[PDB]
């Protein structure tokens, strides 16, 4: 079951993600419910959600010159409290597959959620 309490997900990270959520939901058209369901419930297929995921990586400045996720930039952008969790969650998710940047972004989130459903979250 996903860990959801006063300390996790890190409140400061959730707060920082709010304006990125607004920008990305406005650009991609994903619904609030699709995001919450992927975060807390089952992995599901939603093309706008995949693009929302890609958009968050771009808005968080954790992508390379072609828009692909740079995993070191991503790790560095996270609070230290989740560095360990992130490393294990991603150690078998190093090389995304997918045609589009949205497909690859979804590949990452699915791989992370499959690896550690307790700590995975999406906002
Ligand atoms: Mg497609």
């Amino acid at each position: 079951t996903p860990r959801r309490d006063a300390e996790y997900p890190p409140p400061e990270l959730l707060e920082a993600l709010k304006p990125l959520h607004d920008i990305c939901l406005g650009k991609t058209g994903v619904t609030e419910e699709a995001i919450k369901k992927f975060s807390d419930e089952e992995i599901h297929e939603d093309e706008k959600l995949k693009c929302y995921m890609n958009c968050l990586f771009h808005e968080a400045k954790v992508v390379d010159d072609n828009g692909d996720v740079h995993l070191e930039k991503l790790h560095d952008s996270l609070p230290s409290s989740m560095h360990d969790i992130a490393m294990h969650m991603g150690k078998r998710c190093l090389y995304p597959e997918g045609e589009t940047l949205c497909d690859k972004a979804f590949w990452l989130h699915k791989c992370w959620k499959q690896s550690d459903p307790k700590h995975y979250f999406l906002v």
